[PDB]
């Protein structure tokens, strides 16, 4: 059960979604990143670190963007079995938090392209259960004892959806 401060670290970004993991770390898909700008959030590219591998890109600001935050646990992918949380917001508001249990990291092809990430299924698309276009970014996170855990972001899903894909870090 996700409380309301870890939702409000989900933040509207390009044609998706991404996620504060602390006042200065911002993670997201690559694939929905903004090209062409000269800034994100109204701060300088010179004044942001960029580190992308695959299709997880990860953001440090120079200035505290989100200074009513902790940081948080962010861990490259989680074992095979574990049940994360995708915390998908859509654009009316609503909240869809999806139980997902994760699968193997692994570099899948997904539309031509080999990425490295991991599979989950679904706990669906004729149950309106699933991911939709416009959901990347979305953080996939678990809670281990008292820390809360974000070990992905939401890249791709199955026709069915009953099988989504997050890109984790290298
Ligand atoms: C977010 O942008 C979107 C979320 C998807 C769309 C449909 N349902 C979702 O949850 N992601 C994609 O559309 C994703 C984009 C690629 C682009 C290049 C790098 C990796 C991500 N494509 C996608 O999900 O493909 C859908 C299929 C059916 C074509 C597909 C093919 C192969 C494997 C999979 Cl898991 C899906």
């Amino acid at each position: 059960h996700a409380p309301p401060t870890l939702w409000s670290r989900v933040t509207k970004f390009g044609s998706g979604w991404g996620f504060w993991v602390s006042p200065t770390v911002f993670i997201t898909t690559t694939h929905v990143v903004p090209t062409g700008v000269k800034e994100f959030f109204g701060e300088p590219l010179s004044s942001i670190a960029i580190h992308q591998a695959g299709e997880f890109t990860q953001f440090r600001f120079s200035k505290k963007m989100r200074p009513d935050l902790t940081g948080m646990v962010l861990e490259e992918g989680c074992p095979e079995g574990t049940v994360c949380s995708v915390l998908i917001k859509r654009d009316s508001g609503e909240l869809l938090p999806l139980a997902v249990r994760m699968g193997a990291i692994a570099s899948m092809r997904i539309q031509g392209r080999l990425v490295h990430g991991q599979s989950g299924m679904l706990l669906a698309k004729g149950m309106d259960l699933g991911t939709i276009p416009g959901d990347c970014g979305a953080p996939y996170v678990h809670k281990r004892g008292n820390d809360w855990v974000v070990c992905g972001v939401h890249a791709a899903a199955t026709k069915s959806g009953n099988t989504v894909v997050c890109a984790v870090q290298a």
